[PDB]
């Protein structure tokens, strides 16, 4: 297997043993990187004339003038051949023999390669990925992890845009980075030129920009210093402002000039990019004509990015020659996913899917936008490498095994079953979803409509639930454990935690259905209400962002299957023992009685009803009640008002309507 998979390939089955004699031939002449590589899978150092010859250079070096022929006519293409004789590894160019020691590292299988003809090139220029996503920038070593990652994978883009990072954003895009943040973007283009990617550095000047001399000359300014820095890429942002800065002409203007007053004077710059403030066909006014005077007036070097037909979307054939056709030439992709910062309550570890196999030549590039999880996204990422580099034959579900058996060798399975129930998105405003649990999805579906209706299930669909669970539950342990890839632990834990609950809570609501007598019944509902109250600890403690805090897993199948078990046999309990246990499947210190059905949610420091009289678990300092009397008991009471501290228990009086109190 290989990743990307290559564009020709012929297999034999002979068998060459990693020699233990070798001749380097072209050593002096070839890529650096590519060579460092090699002479490191080369341990077997009985290196003479007398050993097996190693032909590696590009294409017109001395090395590899023989196979000029068989060398493919693309840019980072390569060709690479192991049989009796000899080895070759002749690159199109520099970053083309890198490549062909690429693919060379994963043929290299028990010291031993096989015997292969290789030719191979990527359909898609620019491939890799646009940090670009709002919440916590990467980490420094995130940073450098993700950048020899995507060397590995032949990702040769890297566009650096945090836009919480205020010296990329408003206002302070004007000033230098600090000597220490300097120091670190230094290190980074370094290991990034390492790796054969280029470091793209983006401005976000847009929202406060004024078209005038004085914040040209220090968008330039700004420029040059990243340039001292090794930057020798760069990229202008005008996404999500209003504003002066929207103006299409002044954009195309800036870029132009920024392309013939900087770019084009360095001797040694290659990527200019643009991000328009109509980076979508829906967010697109048709009414006017933004997109059709970029096109005309940007020049024809600079790119221009797309996110597709919405803010999040897939990439087709129709959508592509929509924008193609107005920005007159082709789109360079911004796929927004798996960036989470709209859901930031789950994790998003699904395949990547939905995109055209057969347009690689209607677009100048394709970068995804990821999750502030570096890690995490790594599944995301080493599937859009595989897709940009051959999409005629990038397998779906193969590469995604293949990104976690990469990333998580050693706990694979275990990433599997945690990544299959955490792929969906849950509802959002943007109306994205991915699969989740569809292996499983039958079998949940046909248990609880019979369960519901009264009918037998079948045994097999219930076995199969229990199977699910109790593989949950190993995967949740061993993943918690794991040391090989401690920051992807990091990352996921708070959810690892979240997964177990739920599948202890499925197993424990599985036994209440096989439950044949009552006090059983009895010692298994308490243990779920005590599992509920977990569950909203964790949600209340870890991930307390602003947008949306704490932890949700397993919420497109698993979690629905369980409650709606919970409930329904609860109901039957009610009614056979003449009991009133509850049926609540959501812990919920608080109260509210009157909208009968709505349920409470704690989200931080505020109590709200889901879009009347709300009794607090206990008494504490009012901020104030936003909506669109108040107690500290039922006897004494007093678009938006305050609360000034007043100690509330009680309120009294549906898009919104939040209690924020004081921690
Ligand atoms: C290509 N550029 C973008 O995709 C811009 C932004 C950021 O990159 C963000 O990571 C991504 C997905 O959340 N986009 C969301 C945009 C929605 C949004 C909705 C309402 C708003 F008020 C502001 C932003």
């Amino acid at each position: 297997s290989l990743q990307p998979p290559p564009q020709q390939l012929i297999v034999q089955n002979k068998t060459i043993d990693l020699p233990a004699v070798y001749q380097l031939n072209g050593g002096e002449e070839a890529n650096p990187h590519a060579v460092k590589v090699l002479k490191e899978l080369l341990s077997g150092k009985q290196s003479s004339k007398k050993g097996m010859l190693i032909s590696i250079g590009e294409k017109g070096d001395k090395s590899v003038r023989k196979y000029s022929r068989q060398i493919p006519d693309h840019k980072e293409g390569y060709y690479l051949s192991v049989n009796e004789k000899e080895i070759v590894l002749a690159g199109n160019d520099e970053r083309g023999t890198y490549y062909a020691l690429q693919t060379f590292a994963q043929l290299l299988k028990d010291g031993k390669l096989p015997e292969v003809e290789i030719k191979d090139y990527p359909s898609v220029r620019y491939r890799g990925v646009v940090e670009g996503f709002y919440g916590t920038p990467w980490s420094h070593q995130a940073r450098l992890s993700q950048l020899k990652f995507y060397g590995k994978n032949k990702m040769n883009t890297y566009i650096y845009g945090p836009k919480d990072d205020p010296y990329h954003s408003a206002p302070n895009w004007r000033l230098p980075y600090p000597d220490k943040e300097a120091a670190q973007l230094q290190e980074l283009v370094a290991v990034a030129n390492e790796n054969e990617v280029d470091f793209v550095w983006a401005i976000h000047p847009g929202q406060d920009i004024k078209w005038n001399k004085e914040d040209r000359d220090l968008l330039l300014a700004k420029f040059e210093k990243m340039y001292q820095l090794g930057v020798r890429s760069f990229a202008v942002f005008f996404d999500d402002i209003s504003g002066e800065g929207t103006n299409p002409q002044k954009q195309a203007e800036l870029l132009n000039y920024i392309d013939e007053k900087f770019a084009q004077v360095k001797p040694d710059i290659n990527q200019l990019v643009m991000c328009p403030t109509e980076y979508n066909k829906s967010w697109s006014n048709p009414n006017g004509n933004y997109l059709t005077t970029l096109g005309d007036k940007l020049n024809p070097s600079i790119q221009i990015m797309w996110t597709g037909d919405r803010v999040i979307s897939d990439i087709t054939r129709d959508g592509i020659s929509w924008i193609n056709e107005r920005i007159k030439r082709p789109a360079y992709i911004w796929w927004n996913f798996p960036v989470s910062d709209y859901v930031r309550d789950h994790l998003l570890l699904g395949p990547v899917y939905g995109n055209d196999t057969t347009i690689a030549k209607e677009m100048s590039g394709f970068v995804t936008n990821p999750m502030e999880h570096a890690e995490s996204s790594k599944i995301a990422i080493y599937s859009v490498a595989s897709y940009a580099w051959n999409p005629a034959k990038y397998d779906t579900w193969q590469t995604w095994k293949d990104a976690i058996r990469t990333i998580l060798p050693s706990a694979a399975e275990e990433l599997e079953c945690f990544a299959m129930h955490n792929s969906d998105l849950g509802p959002n405003g943007h109306g994205y979803r991915r699969e989740e649990s569809m292996d499983i999805q039958p079998a949940a579906e046909r248990f609880l409509k019979a369960f519901k209706e009264g009918k037998n299930y079948d045994k097999a669909d219930f076995e199969t639930l229990q199977y699910t669970f109790e593989r949950m539950k190993e995967s949740a342990d061993i993943l918690l454990m794991n040391t090989e890839n401690k920051p992807l632990i990091v990352e996921i834990t708070p959810w690892v935690h979240q997964f177990k609950l739920t599948a202890e809570m499925g197993e424990e609501v599985l036994k209440m259905v096989e439950g044949r007598n009552e006090s059983y019944f009895l010692r298994k509902y308490n243990h779920v209400k005590a599992l509920q109250q977990q569950m909203f600890y964790i949600d209340q403690t870890s991930n307390q962002n602003p947008y949306q805090p704490g932890v949700k897993t397993a919420t497109r199948v698993i979690k629905p299957l369980i409650d709606r078990t919970f409930a329904t046999v609860v109901k039957f309990f009610n009614q056979k023992f003449n009991a009133h246990l509850d049926a609540t499947t959501d812990y919920m210190p608080h109260k509210m009685i009157s909208i009968k059905n709505l349920p409470l949610q704690v989200k931080a420091n505020r109590v709200l009803i889901s879009p009347v009289e709300i009794e607090l678990d206990a008494i504490y300092p009012g901020e104030n009640i936003q909506i669109n009397e108040i107690s500290t008991d039922g006897k004494e009471w007093k678009l938006s008002a305050g609360l000034q501290k007043a100690p509330v228990k009680f309120v009294r009086f549906l898009r919104q309507f939040v209690l924020t109190i004081e921690k």
